[PDB]
């Protein structure tokens, strides 16, 4: 990654066993649970693109979904040499070359580019433009990995409303549900999905009922 | 996190691998027990809004209680930009902005505006104030979540009193008790949920009794 | 906690995960033993009063400790507020008020005043004179669960003399017996409650033996 | 390693023991698996030619494998010799010498020597050249270990079309196909070994479908 | 502990998480082998009195043990007092006072004091010379607990000479013969307590064979 | 260890318990296979002769190999003196003293006087030239400790050549066969001790065939 020292110049430090480790274990035991997407942002703090590949690349299952996701990030790297296409022929002596596609990805740039690149004033900022293809690409593929639709989550008789809740929410961010429709699922398909007597609960409260009062009426 | 470094800068720093496991296993482990509070706002020492939404984004479990703290956060966020309007219309070049509620949240700022307010001088505090709006919502889950009234735990007739007394402090802790009440319920309730054994010890004590002298007498 | 950096000036620092951790576990593996205290002592090196509060506030069982705790607390914040009355009306502009105990145990002061108060020249040890506190009142903890008087600590039969006097030592000193008394059991109550095998040996050595002249005596 | 301090000069480092640990449990736990490359190379960062036979010569299994790789690290040395002959005879006194293929594999050079080469102006830089050819030879060694032929992997009917892409992937990676491939196997061998089923569905869907579409319509 | 920071004074440190835990664990897991006596002087390195004070403290077992120190240290408490006697009276103002030997053990001394001492130029080491107190406590603890006496150590008749000689010189360890001793024992002892067919062997093989001969032999 | 810190002077920093730990266990589970030879060389990167003690006297098994490599060292120690006589009489005030072979072996020379050689300009690099006997003495134990012939490693009727290579190559590691008879053991013993059908395949396949060839024949 790229962090400032002690004495505040941006340099390049080695990625670090712990963080290599992190993140093939989060993949390991959450596969790709949506929270597994925070989970690389964050481990992934500072990148270069370099060390975004590292990581990507030392996931050992998951091929199809590492597939996928490169079939998006060489649509994102088509998308940006579209918009900034670079001059063809020989390069300034010295001088700073301007990124294609593929050297956002880290595929034909150097890291010594890469960190000319991310600490140039003002900065490329190739290791984020790049997370950010990589992150379409993961939500994606959580997207794709989602078992369950939402129509299908409904309160079982003798399930605790929390317990169904908790169902309801962890579904629709999976899948990928704008925080527009998870604001207003409370006053719709949640009470719609919950048992008869819990529903019939619900319908009491009123419109404008928080999910905090639907949840204590359903105690 | 804004850090000092070692020669007295205030600088950004990457959220760690070990602070982002610590959270994730303390949620795993104990959910909302009362004590998960206190951990989370020591590991959200020194927080940006972007890494309090980091912590709050690697939480697989608990969608309900994550709904929740939303709700909470955009009721606060509300009652900020009530307080504390901002100016509609373009920014003065080069200079800081003024921070909405959903810019304190991390929704709608950068991680450079937030560097921005937090290391300004004097600093706009925009990480301690988002911490306090999410420990609010997160005492309404433990709340929430607190199983047992204080009027249902009674002494068992060979309960050691020390064991009760633990159920009691432990449940006065969830059901979110002032310390008012805490100190006060010694002379009181304490008491007459405790086994006839017991309650007749303590009643003899007089009024004004530690809890040590409580406990010792009904050893 | 208070530290020097590695250019030496006195600046905060967070808690580390690494301590929190540590604290939380020795309370669950070794509850209200005595040697959890040096332990505490040595995990709250350079403390400040909120980090201390974190340290108690991360302990979820034993609550009704924590309470007799607080009990101690209050106790000895009302004994310096009578040694240490603080002037009542406002601050001088931009100088340094004088800490109450409330302040001293963190409830009624900031990090800021805290961190103000344990940098002065000369510092004004906030942070120690609570720990001091905190415990005194761990110390009546370990008295309190400690199971077993001295008394009953006699040797069995085919009890190997060193397990003996190993629980021997470890009950004085949950019971919390002075040196001079761990020094003086030796010619006395260790002898007395020593088998009749290995009492007649003892007793046959003279008085003025060392523990490891009765050790090696009765092996 | 070979780092940059907090003050910006190039020194060495001892290598840690947790990247020691690293890499002797992930050849413990993966043995030649493709993803254990791109955690050599990263494990590796800033190596020394020194570290690097560190790393190597810390593994215990495999032996096998590690005499194939000292047979390539061989054929590099001796194309090196054959590129870039050294002068014979006495070096210049207090002057850097020219690396042999045997000084970059750090059989015949000092860590001196190679600090030396590394830190440079402009940095010979022994510890990636070496690091080239150990990756070339563990390839052929993940090539070598690959248990089965791309032919060989065909959907189960009743194999899951996400399950059997896996497989398929995977084995691609470990037979060492080119992205060229990877990419077009989509379109013919991926679909040929599809299930009879999944296959009719796949047929109809045109060419130019992507993986993406693909995954979804076998769902 | 007393440190070198990154630019060269002597600054007092807080006893790390990881040190604690480490001597805790290896006591627990040790006892009073005598490898624990390298192990403590190692995790000791740069202790102030007041770490070692918390070293020992943190113990929980072994009572006995920590018992018979006390009175080891206190014996050379006493002969440094005699030695070294203190000037009674008072101190003059702003000046090091001349530590007794009650704060060479960090009982009637302050972690300042400490310091002071540790740092004044030369030195007054009290760490390395309580150290070397308790050190000499600890010697004494091995050598009690060590359960087998060296007669008693005789290769069995299907034994391997190696696991014999390993038994061999892990019970002079403990008992703790001399390196004289040990070095000769080998012409002696060792053959003597050999079984019949190896014994032959070693009689056979002349004086003056190193322990390496006598195992080859053997084997 | 002696490290270059953060400003470039080499200054003696505490030994780490994550260093001595891990020394500790890899002799716990490996002993003296081969592989622990580079790991103690790396864990001991910078030692001090005082380190390496602490390492070697950390284990607690073993201590037939031990006394071997106490021998060894003693004649090493034997020869420098031979080698490097020292000056009898009185040190010059204030100057460095010459080190004798068992100041280099730390046991007759203090820390200071060790730190005071190792970062002499130039450095008298004791830690490397002590460090150099102990693996001598190593490497001499893991011989001793080898317990097959390289003669009795025969491919069995149904075993993988894979799984004999490797046998075979981890044999001669411990055996301690020079990089010649390893590259050329493939031309003949490996050959010779493989099972008749693979035999027959190899004897096919012409001289200077590698391994690499040998394996994908027999495959
Ligand atoms: O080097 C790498 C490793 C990797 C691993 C998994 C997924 C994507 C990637 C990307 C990459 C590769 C080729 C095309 C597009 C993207 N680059
Ligand atoms: O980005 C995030 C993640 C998150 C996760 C759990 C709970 C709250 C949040 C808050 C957030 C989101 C939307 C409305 C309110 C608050 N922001
Ligand atoms: O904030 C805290 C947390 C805590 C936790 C356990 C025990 C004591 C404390 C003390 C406290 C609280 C109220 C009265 C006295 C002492 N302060
Ligand atoms: O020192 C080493 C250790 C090692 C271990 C495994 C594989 C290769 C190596 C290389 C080496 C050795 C001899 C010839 C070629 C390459 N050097
Ligand atoms: O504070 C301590 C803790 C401790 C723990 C175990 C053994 C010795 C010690 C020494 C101590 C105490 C009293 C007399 C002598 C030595 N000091
Ligand atoms: O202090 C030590 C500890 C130790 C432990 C195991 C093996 C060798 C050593 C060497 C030592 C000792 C005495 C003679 C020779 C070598 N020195």
């Amino acid at each position: 990654p790229i962090v400032q020292n002690l004495q505040g110049q941006m340099v390049h430090q080695c990625i670090s066993p712990r963080t290599l480790n992190a993140w093939v274990k989060v993949v390991e035991e959450k596969a790709f649970s949506p929270e597994v997407i925070p989970m690389f942002s964050a481990l992934s703090c500072g990148a270069t693109p370099q060390d975004l590949n590292t990581m990507l690349n030392t996931v050992g299952g998951h091929q199809a979904a590492m597939q996928m996701l490169k079939e998006t990030i060489n649509e994102e790297a088509a998308e940006w040499d579209r918009l900034h296409p670079v001059h063809a022929g020989p390069i300034a002596p010295g001088q700073m070359r301007e990124p294609r596609g593929s050297d956002i990805a880290g595929t034909t740039s150097t890291l010594q580019e890469q960190i000319g690149w991310m600490t140039h004033n003002p900065p490329i900022p190739v290791g984020e433009i790049y997370k950010r293809w990589i992150i379409l690409g993961l939500n994606k593929i959580v997207r794709m990995y989602s078992p369950t639709s939402i129509l299908d989550i409904r309160q079982g008789p003798k399930e605790p409303f929390r317990d169904y809740v908790d169902r309801f929410y962890k579904t629709l961010r999976a899948e990928q549900a704008s925080q527009e429709v998870k604001n207003a699922a409370t006053e719709t398909l949640l009470v719609q999905n919950a048992n008869p007597d819990c529903k019939t609960i619900l319908k009491a409260l009123g419109p404008g009922a928080t999910l905090e009062e639907m949840m204590t009426a359903c105690q």
